């Protein structure tokens, strides 16, 4: 590992029309030293690899600000408008990739695997490709994405990802040691560890450098092979992108979706009704929540003195850990989701068909594509029965972007609960007391099965 | 997590027939009191996916014994008669994965991924098939090897594996916290990592049990989800396989061997004439030592009261680590070094032919030979001596052994000679043992070769 | 043999799913009453080995406008539009498998011989596995083709291929005698003879039934003990798929190709400049052409009120053969070219390596071209225009575009040069279109090359 | 094809040492001009791949009596004393291949096939290894066979075998025409058709040349590509080896034996009582005797004017064939011995064991291994019951070398009938009169099951 006092000095041979990773999920464990030497440098038309777009004024917005990138390579670019203009405008190309499939494209890509197959994106324009990468500035499309190679393994669709490597890599860490060994910390890990691999040559700002020896060797997160430049941030902000301190129809969906959970559970809960539905688990059952950010054992929001820049949710929020968490890099959380290891997956949906196809994200579609590609987890969608107008978000074909294909079990909505079979298609299992059968008919916009048990919508007793 | 303070309660419905994934790396890290529990139950024909099968009496060997196994599926299996006997005898069946290819297969098992692509194995018998992976009892072949498929990606070839994922996983760990959670010691860590998220149903036994909160959150090597069953290991041998403590021809090998150490470099260093080169390694260089088992930082052989059984180096000797050094799972190790992060790559060989091919490892198993020269980024040199017995040709046309690798060897240094070798230009004689001559090399070698402009001496470390 | 006068009856018990062997060469002895015979029976999901797909409305063509076919093993499927519909659909699988080594995997299945090795395909798909055999209707894979295993003979890779045999085989055929002896006439033999000992049960038609005693014992094609059930085809269209009567650049290379050939020489020309290389030939001079449809001495086109069904090149082009000709099956046909017998083998090409890797095929189908240039001892000639249009490289280092053989072309013909091709050392530039220099020959290959100190201008046949 | 008027200039160039293929089947379709002229030149130390090895003074025995052949490659190599004495005293090399075996090697080494599988000689030597191939002068082994690599496909067990190839081949044929097409007559195609193919150098004699277009191009049986060097034969002695023309133990066997026949059926008989017993096929039956030197349609043997010396059968009796018979080469014989497209091969056997492993052989094993080589070929073995001395024939394991295993699948003996079953072992299902199971079993040497339906023996009606 070559020290370096300078970030300037780190970064001044990165050529223009360089593939960059940058590190970072939102703002937290983004670097932001190395990308203020950026902006000293200048080089421009970068393809940039980072999870995100940061936020207008931070993180890869600044980098947007300046114009130094032709291209993104991110999986959700919400909350930056600067983005969106250049984006409409044709200014700036997008390649729109699942968090999960662009962190183990990163893990690849610093393996010496071409490629993989995963589900996530199966029958999605991930697979389909068409999305604009880029726009004219006249409004039309001047590049489309690729469709992806899909091929079946034992029954089940996956799609072929290929690697992503950078020439350089951007990394924000906690601490490095005098040989070049890097740590991070809590959940400001996510890209930053498999982005150090991937890269042809690796740049790490650290907040601290510490003396060989400081780490027990079994838990240096990122061993000195692969940190090839190290510099001590100059300046750390700490900025938190959103500071989360501790209707009937809407609060019935909340205590049925409370319901779903179960003593040693693992769930992954999508913000809006199913982490508020957390707060109903009873202090007698043990519930981990995972965070596809990098976290397991999620706590509730912090207290003013416990908030953390570190610490954040998938939906960016700041939050706690309970006792007992862990942390762990983004390749290795999607490995978790898309191997199947979370129970449960709850999550809020626009529409849902039949057989459980779920149309959810469409900014970029963020974890969720990952999420649900599991048929090992059982995938739970809690929404407002109907849509504006009363028109159908239960139907026969979804007809917006789809998520994911059949892959949700079970439909919670203020007036029924239905589980979802791939085969069979809807199950009503619930039925909120005061609606009935026909009511569910007429709101709902394909057939379904009425079990024989059917029985009132249940309701957490909190 | 469940705990269990029995291991037999934690293991006993493993149905016959399993795939059981077993970790350890040699004796390194291996579920002691599982396996043991598993003598008990008397669960047969498993299919044990385990890196290495332990030694006779100890480790995967036991279940062997015990005719528990019907299969192994392995990347390196010496050191074991009863293991050699029922193989060629077609009482148990026997697949032979690269080490790196095993890991990640496994990994992959773990995380959602079918197939995936490595260059580890192409050009070889696991991309040919056709080894027997299970023999009749009159000799003849029941089960051969399946070819690899192959796919080109940026001018490379890649072989396709898939997946490998277990009904239970037996896996050794040092401590545990009271949630689950789980960390592991020095290089015990090998495959018990990326066991751990492959299979249906984990067990892992752990040789204490902490508080929760014992752990920092960022250093939990295995968080709890991938926990399913944890017993605390009643008794711990601590067996050390090998008890590694602190002529002239092979003498010159290493000594020109030393010269290819630079300082900052990452090397791998094989067993033999390697590791022995890496003592002559002036103290003012710094070279890291790579471990496939999952070290980096590794130093010499420890005194004799400073030997630790869970640390040990590929060769499965006792070592110790220098300051600043790291352990990492197998799949991190693989990934490492698949990813071409090692600089140097130092290993003996039986043949390396004229554009590089190596032959190396043959059954006992490739182990990580084929996973080591799998990058074109990390510069692969043989050290061997020049001919073989009766002075037969090592290096020529073509091997004639079971290839390593293709076209990997990116030089050869042997006690008359050193050639730098090109995939697509061949030998190139760059340095001459003195007192031989050109034709002398001409006489060894069974191909031709260019001599450089700028041939020398060959040059021998200071030390 | 049990006689039938219906075909429907002949066929009726073959049940959904069956394998199913179909005799014939492009439309060239297709048994095409039993394909009739078929379409009333209705059975159905057959998985159909038939060398061709015959044409959209003829031949297998119409079992697939039926849908009557589930998969087919063929070795070229080119010129039908509803297959290539129903094959992208994922209506219909497709094992593309080599001419020859489909002709010889048929005979290993008639023969006892379960498997057996052959260099066609090695260094190809064939070999590498990963072709689509079947498409879900979203455009996903569903199958994809095995990867083959390999096997070193005699310093040489072959890949083992594993016999076919099938439920039954619809076999056309010209006469059979009144004890079910049959023959065929002229091409119209090719795979139907193989096939007919390669099924459980074997269903003939013929165009006529004589008395026993009508052929020599010596010339029976096929002994009655391979036929169980004959029927005289009660309709014979005689459809000729292809009616064939008798720039500068292409002039130059046919000119010079022309001059590969040799008195006494065997030679195999594909379509295009090959055989029209062949016209040049001096009537001084005596060429055998090779058919691998089953010829040997192809004559000329023939004129309009010669043209005969039964006899085709392989271009599927109506034919006449010389005197002497000689008429054999398919797969004595790639016994006769995988054993090396025909001195030259000319074709186009797409791409030629440095070291002589041809991709020349690449869904139709490789058709008899990786057999062709499967052995060494067979000259194989190239003869393509030198650049792709941009200028891009088609003589490189390495093909881009799928192989056909690798290591197999042993010399380029081009409008600019004529290179010798060798396996170890390369390219050697031995002719050169006067006017342009070594330099323009550089500026249009993609890899170096040496110059023969022989080098002379381009030659051009005198004719 | 280059003519030659000289059989001598034909074969001059042949190297000591060289692998020369020798057509013939006995005495039937040998290259007698050319052997001749191999006796001129002088040429030794030649690995002669001849099936068998003609007879003491013709045929190869003519260069064995010189002493130019260093080793033989054949299959059955009885009826010559030269042979025997130069084999036993070490002066002469010998591997014995099983005829099929022999004939697809040979095939494969001219089709480019370097290795096939074939379930002849598993269980047997062929598969074990071990025969002394060559006797040091002390009566000791110098050169014992090599195991041959065996490999299961389809459940079913196969030994690899490998091709074979020559420098020449020394062909005999019928006529050649004037471009090079040759043609065989009758029988005396058998391994001159495959060897024509399998060497560097073709040599044919033939014992007529005909003009150019006198074959019909469909009924040339070898194309001119493959005949490099053509002669017309000086001399045609025409020999024949054994002129052959037209107890109650043994009648017994005969006669029940008889029975096996079926309308239609294909069958391969054995010399002895098979062969006797088709001599009671009725008039009524059409029965089609295929015989392994390239024969479909056996008749019986010939009136003195029918006797030719190009038409013999396996046991190398002259013979003629019926109506409708068919010629053809040894590897085509084999294939369709090997294919199963016999239905009934019926030999004698000196032991076979309780689950039909057979042995009869062991002079070389003949085609006898590729006769039961198929599973799908009823394999009916007839044989006096027991041996002198009253030794049990039909044991629980054979103790003489297996021709087979498990490949008998009836044996009938003068006492007794068995239907014989791999797993299950033996069936009494027919028992001759006046004798009782009890009897059976002090002449058997295993246990066996009694049909329910165990009648008294049959013996056809003629
Ligand atoms: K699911
Ligand atoms: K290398
Ligand atoms: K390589
Ligand atoms: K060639
Ligand atoms: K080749
Ligand atoms: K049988």
């Amino acid at each position: 590992t070559k020290f370096y006092t300078d970030a300037v000095e780190a970064v001044k041979d990165i050529p223009n029309g360089a593939t960059v990773l940058v590190g970072g999920f939102g703002l937290c464990g983004i670097p932001e030293n190395l990308i203020g030497a950026l902006l000293k440098t200048g080089v421009k038309e970068l393809t940039a690899v980072s999870n995100n777009a940061g936020v207008d004024n931070f993180g890869l917005g600044l980098l947007l600000q300046s114009k130094q990138i032709k291209r993104m390579i991110s999986s959700y670019v919400g909350e930056n408008a600067e983005f969106e203009r250049q984006y409409l405008a044709g200014e700036l190309e997008v390649e729109l990739t699942p968090q999960g499939t662009l962190a183990e494209r990163i893990r690849a890509g610093g393996a010496g695997v071409p490629a993989f197959y995963t589900s996530t994106g199966y029958g999605t324009l991930v697979q389909e490709g068409g999305s604009p990468i880029k726009y004219n500035k006249d409004g039309s499309i001047a590049i489309a994405s690729k469709p992806r190679e899909v091929r079946e393994f034992n029954g089940q669709h996956f799609i072929l990802e290929e690697a992503i490597r950078g020439d350089f890599a951007l990394v924000k860490a906690w601490k490095a040691d005098q040989a070049g060994n890097v740590t991070f910390r809590k959940s400001a890990r996510n890209f930053n560890l498999p982005m150090c691999k991937a890269a042809e040559t690796t740049v790490v700002e650290v907040e601290e450098i510490v003396d060989i020896g400081s780490f027990a060797p079994e838990d240096i997160h990122i061993p000195k092979i692969y940190v090839h430049r190290l510099v001590k941030g100059e300046k750390y902000e700490k900025r938190i992108e959103r500071l989360s301190v501790r209707d009937n129809v809407r609060e019935r969906i909340i205590k049925r979706a409370a319901l779903e959970f179960e003593d040693g559970m693992y769930a992954n809960l999508g913000i809006g009704i199913p982490l508020l539905a957390s707060n109903f688990i009873s202090p007698n059952m043990t519930v981990h929540l995972q965070s596809e950010n990098g976290i397991l054992g999620l706590g509730p929001y912090p207290l003013q003195n416990e908030v953390d820049a570190d610490l954040i949710n998938a939906g960016k929020e700041t939050v706690t850990v309970l006792p007992g968490a862990s942390y762990f890099s983004s390749d290795e959380s999607f490995a978790m989701i898309r191997g199947g290891h979370v129970n449960l997956t709850m999550l809020g949906a626009m529409q849902v068909s039949k057989y459980g196809d779920l149309a959810n994200w469409m900014k970029g579609m963020g974890g969720a594509m990952d999420l649900v590609s599991s048929a090992k987890t059982k995938v739970v969608v809690t929404m407002e029965h109907s849509a504006k107008g009363n028109a159908h978000k239960i139907m026969e074909k979804c007809t917006l972007p789809l998520t994911g294909k059949q892959c949700v079990n079970r439909i919670i909505t203020e007036k029924a609960v239905f589980d979802v079979d791939r085969k069979k298609g809807l199950t009503l299992i619930e039925l909120w007391e005061g609606l009935t059968v026909d009511d569910i008919k007429k709101s709902t916009g394909c057939d379904f099965a009425v079990s024989p048990k059917l029985i009132p919508m249940q309701q957490v007793t909190t």
